[PDB]
């Protein structure tokens, strides 16, 4: 793997190279972190991408090395998922570039460190707003746009804290539960128009604004990682491998699942 | 076996026998939004029959004075009917400011206040999906986090969140209020992890489908096939408000002084076996 | 928090929360009832009206119960010896017990085994038996008392559960593993017997100071004593505590509880390290 | 539209790749139940990948005209060995016997399990027992052999086949729902202990899948299981060849940072499937 949001320098197939050849994957936040491996590693597997996020920089920069690592197309689109118009006009601007989408990645998210005591009403809702409305709002208009007709797949990518009321994440973590309760909800409703919907929850993943802004020092941390089953962080590349995994025909049968791929670091990792 | 009695609408019981201690709540208050009609107005009752005092909070004003002057009556209690939108922050800090005014404690905090009815996700709309997360997980939130500001932080406390097992299998129809209410549960454990330092218990009470709320009328669907799936449950019947009233007085109470964090399921195992 | 004493012996007072007359005249069998939880178990109970029937392997031991039990409430107490893992022995109690009282209203599966061990250091017969105990002497009583009593009557089962095996807790692969069994199989008999009027429910505690269990898996005083400060309500449980939650399930106020696993740790398995 | 399969204990008679062929190049699979259904398509799914084969159950005839199959079909190689699960000396004899002949073992794939339909109240505790152990403490005697064998010290990789029936308590099969949750647990035990020595834990949960023994005994009557499959999101029942690609999956370096967990494949059947 990359610290940065930067490509892999090299990368060994252990999926075939035409898993995904010419499909159409659109992902919310695949300008950074996580998001941007999950398009780096689906256009090593020949698929197309679309990268829709806030921040018009980021987007354009993005989809620059991503095409320049692997010979696939990038559109890089500026969208807020919470302004539905907005997400409308970008599934609009995918469909007319390719023709066709085939995989959504819902991967824009919010987070940040804060006692419930201390997290005022604005900044509980904010995180609800991103995560959970803003995964409604682009599996809504991309079945709409496309999905109900054509068939699709969803991974939407959660978090492991709402288990154990992780301290400091009250916002996150509950946002994260709505969106895999959503995850089982959507699979129920849509399975029938051959659409699939799962959640992939990361454990604690090096390189990754996440981390950076949620992992606190670095000798609690160390602590923690070494303490937990497989004694490490996990990595950009290893997750995009599990996403890759459920939005691919081999998870054919799969649906209304949550797979949790965090070294089991939920198993042992302090709260409180 | 007979349930406990139960009336269809939002009027007290007639008659009640005790299982609880009738002084399980002597003089305590409870602060329940959504406590003027369907399981909240009986929450309050039963409260009240327990020596407890209530605050009733819900937007409409008619509907928690009509609800406060029966409570009251029935009871020999004291019932605060306060309007209050439970999404807006200063309305809940006003409500809150008030009842401590009037009664100088609150010992129980019951978020009973939702919206619900019934959509596909493909129909539903992006402000109706947030505007049930904003009621149900964002009211919830916005209420605890001011009585833990205004009394809780410092005097402990309880707190039961009431939601729903909707999300357990993603039920059809109900994307919004399933994913609302798995974000309480969540919260549940969340609050139950920061608060419990400070005295305070969180827990989570799911009711099954309840005779005699806005919820079963708007959400049972059609009786001839809601019949068959209630005879196909495993209790064989519909639960009743009082049933669910004595499951949150529990969790409210002294004798479940070694529970946080937990959830009650209180579906006569529905859940279980209901089709989806 | 409500008293509890330490040993198995009886409360010297008791403040009634729940109606003295809660379970006026039922009859409670209950597994392990001579020790621990289930002793405190048994008593609460009887303080409500409710006489029991008492029964695990050490007829010592429940015979010693049973008359402090009797002496402390002045309800009935009947000791019996059984194995759970043992039908003839099942069959025999359960004959025994209507015969004494003519009926059963409850049953409350407390009967258990544990230890500290490493998954990859337990033999396979120190696994079997902790599944032998917990999960099958679990169904076996249940179904002695469905054939016996609770199918022709209805009736009202407790299963004593854990949350050992929801984070995989180190240590105890058997016990967790067995316990989370029991919570699957309360879902089962509730389903197919809520028909019969049989409710079925989990109740699983936290660290319970005064038990047998804590002494043998509570690990060192100065370890403990951290967690257990480091958790939500920064206590350990006490008996009444967990006999008042039991008390509550097997109890008309929870008439359209049934299927459910009600989790009584002062939240400590959302902290406890593993 | 799914991958191949079929219906008898055959190998598929084409294949393509989704998976690089040499994804478990030269490793060694242990499989318990690998002579028949779901097992039998895992150890030729993973033969096809470049894994050597043990397959292990109490039939000698069935394993012996799986492993000619087997490796007729893929140019791998399989050890077939008659072995209960339940017999530790057995147990042990077979995982010498594998490393005796291949030097290594890399994964372990704990599918050995048995089921019938039968009520709670019919069923004997003889019955409940016999099921809990060839399920739950078959799948630990085998993974505690192997571990003190070989993956103490070399690492490995452990996949249990589990169910989703515990979920809901699936009715007429309290043996199976407890067996399979008590294995679901022994997951997480087993990951959080064995992490430390390199060696990942996890199960797979199928849905209703055709071709297999569990499907023609737990199925029921053609029409009832077509209107509950009809009515389950993907509207099909899963195949063999499916479950083996989540297995395969799960089993390989594709998935070096899952561990400790369950993935559910069942196509959503659990979320829909009545519990009459
Ligand atoms: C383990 C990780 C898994 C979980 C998910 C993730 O990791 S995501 C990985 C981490 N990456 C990110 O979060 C990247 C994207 N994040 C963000 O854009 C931000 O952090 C954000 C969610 C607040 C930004 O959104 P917006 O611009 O919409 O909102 P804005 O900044 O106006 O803030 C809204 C409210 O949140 C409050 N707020 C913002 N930051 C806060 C903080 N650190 N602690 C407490 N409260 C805070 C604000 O004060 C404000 O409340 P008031 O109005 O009361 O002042
Ligand atoms: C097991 C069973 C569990 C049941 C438990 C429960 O959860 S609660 C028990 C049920 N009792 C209830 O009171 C349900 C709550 N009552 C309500 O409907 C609530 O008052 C409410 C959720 C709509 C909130 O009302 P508001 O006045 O804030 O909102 P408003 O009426 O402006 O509607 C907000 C958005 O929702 C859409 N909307 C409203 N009703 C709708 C319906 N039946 N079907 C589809 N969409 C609907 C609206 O058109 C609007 O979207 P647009 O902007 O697109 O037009
Ligand atoms: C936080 C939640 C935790 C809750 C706590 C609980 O669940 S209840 C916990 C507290 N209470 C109790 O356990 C009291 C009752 N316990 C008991 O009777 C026993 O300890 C028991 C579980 C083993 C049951 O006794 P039995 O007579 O049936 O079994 P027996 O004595 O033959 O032992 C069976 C196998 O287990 C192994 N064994 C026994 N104790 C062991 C130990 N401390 N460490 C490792 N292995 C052990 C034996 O060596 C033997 O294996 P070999 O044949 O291979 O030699
Ligand atoms: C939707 C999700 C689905 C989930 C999927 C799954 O897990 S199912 C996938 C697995 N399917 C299978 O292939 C099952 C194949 N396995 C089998 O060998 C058998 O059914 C078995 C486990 C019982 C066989 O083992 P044994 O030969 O050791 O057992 P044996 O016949 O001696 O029986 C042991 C005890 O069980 C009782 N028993 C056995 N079969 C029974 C039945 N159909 N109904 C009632 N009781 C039965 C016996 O009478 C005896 O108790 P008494 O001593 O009282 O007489
Ligand atoms: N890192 C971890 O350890 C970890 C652990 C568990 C779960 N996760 C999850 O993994 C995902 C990515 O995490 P990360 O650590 O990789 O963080 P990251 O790089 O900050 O990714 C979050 C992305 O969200 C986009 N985004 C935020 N708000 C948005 C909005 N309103 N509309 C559209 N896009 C928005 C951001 O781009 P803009 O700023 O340009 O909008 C950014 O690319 C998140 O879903 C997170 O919950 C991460
Ligand atoms: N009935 C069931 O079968 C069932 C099943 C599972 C869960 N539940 C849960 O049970 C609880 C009660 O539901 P019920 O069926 O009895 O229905 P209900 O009578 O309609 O009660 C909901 C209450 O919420 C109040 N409310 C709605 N929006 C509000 C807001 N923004 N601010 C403050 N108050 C608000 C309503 O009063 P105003 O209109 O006056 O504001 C109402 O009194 C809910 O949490 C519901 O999800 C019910
Ligand atoms: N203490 C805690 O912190 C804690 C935490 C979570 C769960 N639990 C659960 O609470 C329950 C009681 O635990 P405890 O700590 O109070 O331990 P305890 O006093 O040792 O109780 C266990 C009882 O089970 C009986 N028993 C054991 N094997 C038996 C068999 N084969 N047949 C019949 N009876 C048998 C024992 O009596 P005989 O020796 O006379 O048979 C003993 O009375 C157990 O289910 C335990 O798993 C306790
Ligand atoms: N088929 C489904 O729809 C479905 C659904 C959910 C889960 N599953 C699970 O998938 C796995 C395979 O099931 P299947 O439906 O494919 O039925 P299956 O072909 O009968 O497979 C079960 C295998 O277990 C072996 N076995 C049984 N007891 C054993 C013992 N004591 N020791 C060693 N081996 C033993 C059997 O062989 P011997 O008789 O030769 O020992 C048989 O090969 C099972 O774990 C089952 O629980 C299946």
């Amino acid at each position: 793997d990359v610290e940065g949001d930067d490509c892999l320098p090299a990368y060994r197939h252990l999926f075939c190279p035409d898993l995904l050849r010419d499909k159409v994957a659109f992902i919310t936040g695949g300008g950074s972190g996580i998001g941007f491996r999950i398009a780096e590693i689906f256009m090593r597997h020949g698929c197309h991408t679309v990268i829709a996020s806030r921040s018009l920089p980021r987007v354009l920069t993005a989809a620059r090395k991503l095409a320049g690592a692997t010979g696939r197309r990038c559109l890089p689109l500026s969208m807020d998922v919470r302004a539905p118009p907005a997400v409308m006009a970008a599934v609009d601007q995918a469909l007319k570039e390719f023709g066709r989408i085939d995989i959504l990645i819902n991967c824009a998210a919010g987070n940040f460190l804060c006692p419930a005591g201390a997290l005022s009403f604005n900044a509980f809702k904010t995180v609800m707003d991103i995560d959970t409305s803003g995964t409604f709002n682009v599996s809504r208009v991309l079945y709409e746009k496309f999905f109900r007709d054509h068939g699709g797949v969803i991974v939407n990518i959660t978090a492991t804290l709402g288990n154990r009321g992780q301290a400091l994440q009250v916002h996150a973590g509950s946002a994260k539960a709505a969106v895999d309760a959503m995850t089982r909800h959507l699979a129920v409703e849509w399975g029938p128009q051959n659409i699939r919907v799962n959640s992939l929850a990361p454990g604690p993943i090096s390189g990754t604004e996440g981390l950076r802004r949620l992992g606190g020092p670095q000798a609690s941390l160390s602590t923690k990682v070494t303490a937990s089953p497989l004694q490490r962080l996990g990595n950009k590349t290893e997750i995009a491998h599990s996403v890759l995994y459920l939005a691919s025909p081999l998870a054919s049968y799969v649906t209304g699942a949550v797979l949790v791929a965090d070294g089991g670091a939920w198993l042992t990792f302090p709260n409180g």
